């Protein structure tokens, strides 16, 4: 009986057209868009027509499509390979993504799960860090859909909620960014400022309690130790939009305002680990392709299929394993710290073997 | 002949040196960010609007803050250690430079000259860099350099973050794990703990500020020596006025917490001694003023800890045992920090120059 790994974030549209779907599961969780309550499968719908023309104009620059999905699934299915020879008592393990919005959403995914005669499953975030806005909307997704598609549970969960030091993923970055590094002239190599730049978290977020500002954080200066701090850093945040207040220090602000006094910068996908409409489109295009500055901003390549960096998830899953831990210490915090309209109440009703 | 100044903001000695605190403190524009043209003016409003309630807090405390003391008493010890470890540089006398309290960086650069200091190093005691703090010690320091000692007899060099110092690390971690021995065994690795840090004005963290990120390395540090046994989170105390300010509020984590938790740890994480935040903010208004007296307790500041102590002296050694008169962060810290009277050039601060 198979070991399910799933592989969870929240997800992009694979080709330009799934833009409207993609849009409309969006706009229609309360975990922290509306109100409503079927007053809304009306306006979350008159949000995603509105909204669909512009990000498919977006994905159609950037080749048309996020490339999230084909990572992910390479991913997991890598991981899966070795820890095949890695974790023989969990034998077969087989290669899912659930996606929060994309396609495959949670429910898709646990169909098919069941429908393989899974036992034991490991909801994998690839979040290394935890954001209720990220990870915790993947768990209460998943607890809905485990009430929904498996009430007295055949499958029994587990998660990877974080793991924002792990040796392959700190290797990972350095390495992809000593080897960018060195596509600098040289006699300013070492006066390259490495932005590290993760997705930004709306204040009224952050002031929740948050654990994603300082988690990004200590992988920022895990790199740095590895890198023995021989380059200026600085933790910034893209991706704000609207009105509200957005955590500070924005990644195209300060490029704009650095790029003047500097002769080199180079931006990092702190935060998420594969390309997507963030790297490609975003700093890509934006950051990087609009300014005077294109030539001295250079960013890091994604993780996307560095091998040191599967490996390194392997040996997370091979531990997270071998634990017995069904999630970290710091979960339930962050549930009692989060905001959503229909949260999981009990962490540990919702792991674990419920037979 | 070496002087070994340690600096950070300071706090009254005397329940009145306050207003003059106050007042010197909301001058700074470098600080938070209140008035581009009128800092000064509408600083002595702000001071004298304060002084009542906060002179009453220093009396709630014993009258007076303790940082010049435990100050003098660190940098002391810490320059008693370099004379038997750096004999390489001859005497090191300890001194302490306050920014807006009462030796300030005037009263003491005067001091090293009288006494001949010929090499020195600003020791700023924030283990985390901001701008607000160990740059505007710094912007100062610039000021200084250049009314008191145009000779350029001094030779200046800077310590401007040590976020991960092992001494830093290992102390808190002891004085984290000793203190949840007063929680009953069947809870203690359920007390969240939370470490406690001085807020930043939003206008300050979107500057670029490189504090946030910096006092969230230490906390993890911290965290991997405990073996992450107990549920942590990284808040702020502190904040004043309207303007946002980060993080999540200690006093608000603090008070919807209470309820669902079986214990509460504080951790000084920002600062090097005891003073009116822990002393008051914290034991005073957190902890005693809420009915979860019990469920709550504050972790010990370092103070006078040999294992703290000696690793400030082993980061000295560390130090003066080297070029970088500076850190290769500062440069970046000056492009993005705020200020009227910025450091044009950090190459000219920290040097021989004679
Ligand atoms: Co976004
Ligand atoms: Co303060």
């Amino acid at each position: 009986s198979p070991t399910g790994i799933v592989l969870m974030n929240m997800g992009g549209p694979s080709k330009v057209e799934e833009t409207y779907d993609f849009l409309y599961q969006l706009f229609a969780d309360n975990d922290l868009i509306p109100i409503s309550a079927k007053y809304q499968k009306t306006i979350a719908k008159y949000i995603a027509k509105f909204r669909t023309p512009k990000i498919e104009k977006q994905y159609r620059e950037i080749g048309g499509g996020s490339p999230i999905r084909k990572w992910s699934e390479y991913q997991a299915t890598e991981v899966c390979k070795i820890l095949d020879k890695t974790c023989p008592e969990t034998a077969p393990h087989k290669p899912y993504v659930a996606f929060r919005y994309a396609k495959p959403l949670t429910a898709e995914t646990y169909k098919q799960m069941l429908k393989d005669g899974v036992k034991k499953a490991v909801a994998f975030s690839q979040y290394p860090h935890f954001s209720y806005s990220t990870t915790g909307s993947s768990i209460n997704e998943l607890w809905r859909q485990i009430k929904a598609l498996d009430s007295e549970r055949s499958i029994s969960w587990s998660v990877i909620d974080r793991w924002p030091t792990n040796e392959g993923l700190i290797k990972a970055f350095s390495e992809n960014i000593t080897k960018k590094l060195q596509e600098f002239p040289q006699p300013v190599r070492d006066k390259v400022v490495l932005l590290f730049s993760a997705h930004s978290l709306p204040m009224d977020v952050v002031n929740t309690g948050d654990a994603y500002p300082a988690e990004v954080a200590a992988t920022v200066y895990n790199i740095m130790q590895k890198l023995k701090f021989k380059n200026p850093y600085r933790l910034v945040w893209q991706s704000q939009v609207g009105p509200k207040p957005w955590l500070g220090a924005q990644t195209a602000e300060i490029a704009e305002f650095l790029g003047p006094k500097v002769d080199g910068l180079m931006f990092i996908p702190i935060a998420f680990t594969s390309d997507h409409i963030e790297t490609l489109h975003e700093i890509d295009l934006g950051v990087i392709g609009e300014s005077e500055y294109k030539d001295k901003f250079k960013r890091c390549e994604s993780l996307n299929g560095n091998q040191t960096f599967i490996e390194g998830m392997a040996d997370l899953v091979k531990s997270h394993l071998q634990s017995n831990q069904l999630y970290s210490n710091q979960l339930p915090l962050d549930f009692a710290l989060g905001k959503s309209n229909d949260p999981v109440k009990d962490l540990s009703l919702v792991f674990g073997n419920h037979e």
